[PDB]
């Protein structure tokens, strides 16, 4: 990987399907100037609960709110998540989306990303946060199946902006 | 190596081992190793800069609740580059000074930052908060690796939440009523 904390996110140009529907080619310094949450999970369909995507997509607004971009990610095609996206979520499928998903089938992004299981050619599911700079502020991974809590995802991209601000919240041990 | 930018920490393998000294919540001195707790789940804290770079609060809440991860048959651990000695004056310093006071948790050393090498955490261009969390599974297997400059305390609540969704997962499977 080359991903790591106070250095630019690595910067990819890949397919997503969009909110609208449609496929686009992205990059992640489209959104310079906002905060982005970019989370990586397994596998459409098969290695994640539909409801880890869709519980951001639903609540999409309390991060724009916050000034701040949400996207998916995994090493499907983006044929594979434009199905996903058509097939009804009563259906266990995603249903309508609010964010944008981005294809990694060549797996290079996820290895970009240090969360490749080179062997499998699926990503652990991670957690990004990266600042209106671009710069990489979290990481997290883990092989944890169960879904992301949205809640403490808003409240981590308000801590980091608050501290943005503000400076410390829990002082250095040295200061008066 | 890894799938991580750095260091030799994998998520779904064994976790580096690494022997140390290590500060007991008593005072004493002891030399161990993250095998010895085989069995056990493990949180463990890594701070790649000398504590007067972070937030005594941070650890002192970890320290003062770690009954309720006791209970969950987890042994939380705390790391630095700290030397043993540094260590130990730091508990030796009451709250009330600015110190940690007496800690229910071992604190371990790593003057050489060899663990940190080895864990991905060695210190560089990041906010000065850089730190990182890491979850041990009882087979010894890392399970998640948590790295931000957040300077910010860490939930306790939030982590014993953590651990006990790995505990459920490991024996009950994935998650997912809807899917
Ligand atoms: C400079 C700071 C003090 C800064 C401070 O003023 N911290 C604010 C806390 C005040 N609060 C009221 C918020 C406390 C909360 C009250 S409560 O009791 O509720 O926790 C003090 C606090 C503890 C100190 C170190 C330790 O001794 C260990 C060691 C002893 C050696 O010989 C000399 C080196 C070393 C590293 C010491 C250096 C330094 O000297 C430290 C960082």
């Amino acid at each position: 990987g080359n991903a790591k904390i106070g250095h630019p996110a690595p910067n990819f140009k890949a397919t997503a399907v969009m909110p609208d529907g449609q496929f686009k080619d992205i990059s992640l310094s489209d959104y310079k100037g906002k905060y982005v949450v970019f989370f990586f999970y397994p596998l459409d369909f098969t290695f994640v609960c539909p409801t880890e995507i869709i519980a951001f997509s639903d609540r999409a607004e309390e991060f724009k709110k916050l000034n701040c971009q949400v996207i998916g990610a995994s090493v499907d095609s983006h044929f594979s998540h434009l199905a996903w996206v058509n097939t009804p979520k009563k259906q266990g499928g995603l249903g309508p989306m609010n964010i944008p998903l981005v294809s990694d089938p060549k797996r290079t992004i996820a290895q970009d990303y240090g969360v490749l299981k080179a062997d499998e050619g699926i990503s652990f599911r991670g957690l990004f946060i990266i600042d209106d700079k671009g710069i990489l502020r979290q990481i997290t991974v883990n092989d944890l199946p169960v879904g992301r809590s949205v809640d403490e995802t808003l409240r981590l991209v308000q801590a980091f902006q608050f501290t943005d601000k503000h400076g410390e919240v829990c002082p250095a041990g040295w200061k008066p």
